[PDB]
């Protein structure tokens, strides 16, 4: 069953995922000599001031702050989106070195992690019908660089023990995913895919351009974190990155100048 590991990473995934080698699979490395200015792209709307988190899982593969979204709460608009996309759970993904962990690279730098909040279009009624369709996600993207540390990420830090293992879930209420973002919402957007399997193609990606700084102590608390389970031998969390993919027939878009 796949991961990251010596044996069953990102390389292996083709063999139960065919998509794997698809045609709009992510991350992309952003050539931001290539990305075009598109002055039709709307600025971003990110309405979190009423989101309800609800816990915190490890599920062997990262961690995720899951959210209510029965209701429109916590929404994103604008931008490249026609409509209303519910976010549904956060997680990051990141390296065992500060030089490298982010999924998306810049001109083929890699950050110390990324954030991704997860939406799901209200068109489709539900996530998993979601993911069937082209335009059924938009994954907002975040680079963490090693700097000074994230006060608003410091909760997530601090509940890290208590799910150290893979199958722990804690309680995490009244989080709130404004104090994750940066000064600016200035982004790229291309047509993708999940990064892990199932791989579906089911995302609009909006990547922002101003990294986050978080604090090498808070990136050293996620790398304490463990893919396997209680009892099970002891590995790591690290590195559950997927590395660049082809861009093929696509064009990343930039919402600035
Ligand atoms: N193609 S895949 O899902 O990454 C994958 C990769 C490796 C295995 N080997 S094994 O550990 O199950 C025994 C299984 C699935
Ligand atoms: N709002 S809530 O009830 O508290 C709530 C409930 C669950 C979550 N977990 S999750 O975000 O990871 C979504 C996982 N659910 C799926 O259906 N995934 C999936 C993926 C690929 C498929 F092909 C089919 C299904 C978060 C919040
Ligand atoms: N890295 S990314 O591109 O931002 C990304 C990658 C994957 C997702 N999918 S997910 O939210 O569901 C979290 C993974 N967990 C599951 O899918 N669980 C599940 C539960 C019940 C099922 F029936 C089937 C699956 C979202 C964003
Ligand atoms: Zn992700």
């Amino acid at each position: 069953h796949w991961g990251y590991g010596k044996h069953n990473g990102p390389e292996h995934w083709h063999k139960d995922f065919p998509i794997a080698k698809g045609e709009r699979q992510s991350p992309v490395d952003i050539d931001t000599h290539t990305a075009k200015y598109d002055p039709s792209l709307k600025p971003l709307s990110v309405s979190y001031d009423q989101a309800t988190s609800l816990r915190i899982l490890n599920n062997g593969h990262a961690f995720n702050v899951e959210f209510d979204d029965s209701q429109d709460k916590a929404v994103l608009k604008g931008g490249p989106l026609d409509g209303t996309y519910r976010l549904i759970q956060f997680h990051f993904h990141w390296g065992s070195l500060d030089g490298q962990g982010s999924e998306h690279t810049v001109d083929k730098k890699k950050y110390a992690a990324e954030l991704h909040l997860v939406h799901w279009n209200t068109k489709y009624g539900d996530f998993g019908k979601a993911v069937q369709q082209p335009d059924g996600l938009a994954v907002l993207g975040i680079f963490l660089k090693v700097g000074s540390a994230k006060p608003g990420l410091q909760k997530v830090v601090d509940v890290l023990d208590s799910i150290k293992t893979k199958g722990k879930s804690a309680d995490f209420t009244n989080f709130d995913p404004r104090g994750l973002l940066p000064e600016s919402l200035d982004y790229w957007t291309y047509p993708g895919s999940l990064t892990t399997p199932p791989l579906l193609e089911c995302v609009t990606w909006i990547v922002l351009k101003e990294p986050i700084s978080v604090s090498s102590e808070q990136v050293l608390k996620f790398r304490k974190l463990n893919f396997n389970g209680e009892g099970e031998p002891e590995e790591l969390m690290v590195d559950n990155w997927r590395p660049a993919q082809p861009l093929k027939n696509r064009q990343i878009k930039a919402s600035f100048k």
